[PDB]
Order: C-alpha cells, then structure tokens, then sequence
RNA sequence: GGCCGCAAGGUUAAAACUCAAAUGAAUUGACGGGGGCCCGCACAAGCGGUGGAGCAUGUGGUUUAAUUCGAUGCAACGCGAAGAACCUUACCUGGUCUUGACAUCCACGGAAGUUUUCAGAGAUGAGAAUGUGCCUUCGGGAACCGUGAGACAGGUGCUGCAU
RNA sequence: AGGGCUACACACGUGCUACAAUGGCGCAUACAAAGAGAAGCGACCUCGCGAGAGCAAGCGGACCUCAUAAAGUGCGUCGUAGUCCGGAUUGGAGUCUGCAACUCGACUCCAUGAAGUCGGAAUCGCUAGUAAUCGUGGAUCAGAAUGCCACGGUGAAUACGU
RNA sequence: CUUACCACUUUGUGAUUCAUGACUGGGGUGAAGUCGUAACAAGGUAACCGUAGGGGAACCUGCGGUUGGAUC
RNA sequence: AUAGACUGA
RNA sequence: GGAGCGGUAGUUCAGAGAAUACCUGCCUGUCACGCAGGGGGUCGCGGGUUCGAGUCCCGUCCGUUCCGCCA
C-alpha cells in the first residue's frame, strides 16, 4: 500500500473540549501539509464538538 | 443462614474489595432566583447615533516566496504605529561578508583626508590622481584609516509562568 | 538590489460621507479662540481655469507669515425627482515632494456618475455651555489623516422616581 | 470344629464443606464520553424519615411525623 | 409563568 | 411465481413545499436555549407520448405488503 491513498482518522481523547480543539488544530495542519504536497483533500466525516473543536474527523488524502 | 408474616417485608447479622480520610462545633471571606439601607447616565424621561449603502482604518480567516512580531470579554480590534514608495523593516527571493555592520585590545603598515575613471542592479571590486598634514621631550607621536591575530563582539532569538 | 507588510470567495470593530427643501448651487455681507515657523512660515506682484510656478519683503516673532473661519444673515434659483441629492468607480491631461509615486502618495482640471430614499434582531454616548452641529490649529512628517491631541462659534430636550 | 467380640471391606440415604459452572443480581475504581440537574442559598416545588404507587435516571406523587428550614 | 451546564496540571 | 402500494431538500412527510436539519448575524463570561436573516432537491434509473412530464405511459433496480392450496 505504499502508493495507495491514505485515510486519516483523528479522534479527541483526554482533555475534553481542549482535546477536541487540539484535534481540530491537528487536522488543519494535516490538510495544509497535504495541500503543500499537492495531495487531494476530502472531508469524509466530522462530528463537531459540543463546545469547540471536532470530536472525530475522517479525511481522505 | 435462622425465626416471624397471607404478602409487602421485619428481626439477628457478615466477608471479600476499596480510600486515607469520613465527621462534629466554631471562625474569616465569597456567594444566594435571602432580608434591610444606599450610590453611579445603571435603569426610568429625553436627544443623537451604530447594525442597512459607499469609502477609510484595524482584526480574524483565506491566499502567498513573504503577506514581520505583539495586543484577544468588559480591560484586543483608528491598539504598540505621534504617520510601510526607498529607509523605517525586524519578512521573502537573490547576490555577497565572516574577531565581523557595531566595541575594547596586541603587533605591523599607513597621516587623515580630497577628487577621477572603472565592472557590477547594488553590496563590492579594480584602479588613477591629489595632497601626506598637526602637538611635537622634534623625541614622540596624537588622531584617523587598513592588515594579521584572538580574547570577544552580535541576536527585534525563546520563556512576561524566573524578573 | 528587488518584492511584501497595501495580497482578497468572506466575518467583525471603530470612523468619514450620504440618502436632501431645518437643503444643493450662484452672488453679497458679519462675528472666534488656540498654535507653529529658520535645511522653516512665506507676504506683495506676475503667470496658469485650477493644483501651483517665477520673482521677492517681513519674521527666531503681542511686530511678519501661516490665515478669506464656517455654521449665520440678505437676494436668486432648484420644487419632491435617484433629482441642479449623493460622489463611489473609471478614462484622459497635469502639479508637488522625493534618487525614484508601477506594485504603493497627496492634490488639481475635463469627462462618467454606483449604491444609498433613514436601515431586522440587536446595540452605544450624553444631565449644561453638556448633547447635536460648524469650522481652526498641533505632534509624527522631504511627501503621505475621515485617526490622535487641543481650540473656539451656535446651542437644546429631559430626569415623576429607585 | 463351633459360638461371642471385633479390624479391613461393602450397600442405601442424609448432613456439612471446598473447588468449579452457561447465565444472571447488585457493589467498588475511572485525569476524557452520552442524558439530564436531584442535594448544598428559600438550590429556584424547603429538606429529611417511615410507607405505597409510578417513572430512562437522578427522582415524582399520596398519608403521617421532624426541624437537622430561610423570609415574615 | 419560563429559565439548564462550566472536563482534565 | 401472481395481485397492489410506493421511491421528491441531509432525514421524515406534501405536491417542487412543510417539519427537523445546516449556514450567517445577534443575546451570553462561553455553550445550550432563544431572536433575526438565508440557502439547500429538479423528483430512484432509463426510455416513449406530449408544444409541454416530478406528474401521463412502458421497461428496470429498489423497498413494502397479501396469496402461492387440495390430494
Ligand atoms: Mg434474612
Ligand atoms: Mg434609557
Ligand atoms: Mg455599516
Ligand atoms: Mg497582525
Ligand atoms: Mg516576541
Ligand atoms: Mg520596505
Ligand atoms: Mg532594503
Ligand atoms: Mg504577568
Ligand atoms: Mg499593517
Ligand atoms: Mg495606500
Ligand atoms: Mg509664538
Ligand atoms: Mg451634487
Ligand atoms: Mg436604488
Ligand atoms: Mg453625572
Ligand atoms: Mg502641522
Ligand atoms: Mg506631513
Ligand atoms: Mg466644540
Ligand atoms: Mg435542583
Ligand atoms: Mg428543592
Ligand atoms: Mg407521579
Ligand atoms: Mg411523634
Ligand atoms: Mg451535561
């Protein structure tokens, strides 16, 4: 699968809302890194956090 | 498990495991959709605005080689900035330098300086002339430019949760 | 050295100008305060429709310059229309600083003439020379204010009360 | 030789105790999850006790009792 | 008359 | 296998609309709730009639039903 398209799943953990914000900060830099490499970005699913951030994101790169 | 009861259940009554506390009275604050008494353009009475339009300016976001850094409820957002074409500039691209742009200090060479060409976007580099002066134990040098050290310079680099 | 901080599918904050008749425009005519000026303030005269240009006094200033204040008053006109409102945007031609206004300054002249007809939820300031409104000056600064700081002109309404 | 006593051993049925057993009831710990906000102020329907019923859940309601309830 | 909730150094 | 019903906003339902949902701006110290302004599907898929089709007709996937028996 070295040349296969990758699918990234980011789920928040310990930290609650702050963890969700950290997850949102984590996915943003992954998307920007993929854009810099030229890879296509596709938001498969994102379950927005209750207060801030997103609990879980699945993005196809 | 035993006894009692139609039943609901009552009475007697543990163990494993887990924690370093649980708890009572009182004290100082803080808070209450508790009480009482007051103050402020805080409401109430008025006047004029913003939110709709265009433009100026700042910020978040996006973009970008860079879109420099900081300020984020009131108490950030015409804020640091009482003023970015160059400079400022701390950012990016490219061309360059490496005791250095900026300081002390050692030794050596030179006055310092003032003008002309020269190739480069410029930094810089190659020259060419001009003067080569002043205090002066006339013995010195003093200043100001270069060379070679190497102790050092340098940072708008991080932490305002060390100050 | 050049470029960027001025980038632009958007959102927010603070302001300026308007949506006009308590007004636009043309003519005439009164009343202020405060402040700065020597690599600076710049008179008078001449030229340019204009921004400004040439020449050249005065002043280190209660002396000279910046420097006609506007709102106001009189007359005329416009006559309720996106208009003789509004001046965004754009084309052309210029002036000034500065080595150099392409990115990216200010201003002038001709031309064009956008939205905007009083703004939803919501929200702000003000108790007297205050609010509202009108001009003037200064710091920064070679050039670059609708921002900041200060100066005066007209000048209200309302407060039963907690 | 025989009788009596009697150990080993055999049968049936109970008791007690240990280990284990598909499944199942509650209990204790969570540096983060979902649903509410029941208690602490008069906690926003005063709280609690016994009892009965009801409800995802903390809990709600009826009857009696207490102050270990504020304002008045 | 209505009015809920603030994880973890 | 036979006889009917359907298939439409992300979902559930009407015939291109409603509720929920989703943005944006408010309120709030922040979220929720609440207020205000918006957008969102071209009718499961194909053909044919029709000047004209989500609609009418046929075929096809797709789910829903009832029946499929007597020796
Ligand atoms: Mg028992
Ligand atoms: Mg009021
Ligand atoms: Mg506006
Ligand atoms: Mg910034
Ligand atoms: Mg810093
Ligand atoms: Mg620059
Ligand atoms: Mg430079
Ligand atoms: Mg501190
Ligand atoms: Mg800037
Ligand atoms: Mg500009
Ligand atoms: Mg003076
Ligand atoms: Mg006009
Ligand atoms: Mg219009
Ligand atoms: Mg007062
Ligand atoms: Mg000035
Ligand atoms: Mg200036
Ligand atoms: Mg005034
Ligand atoms: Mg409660
Ligand atoms: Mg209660
Ligand atoms: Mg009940
Ligand atoms: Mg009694
Ligand atoms: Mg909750």
């Amino acid at each position: 699968y070295d040349s296969a398209d990758c699918y990234l799943d980011i789920q928040a953990g310990s930290g609650g809302t702050e963890a969700q914000d950290w997850a949102s900060m984590l996915e943003r830099m992954y998307l920007r890194w993929a854009e810099s490499r030229g890879f296509k970005t596709e938001i498969i699913e994102e379950s927005e956090g209750e207060v801030a951030g997103i609990k879980s994101v699945t993005i196809k790169i």
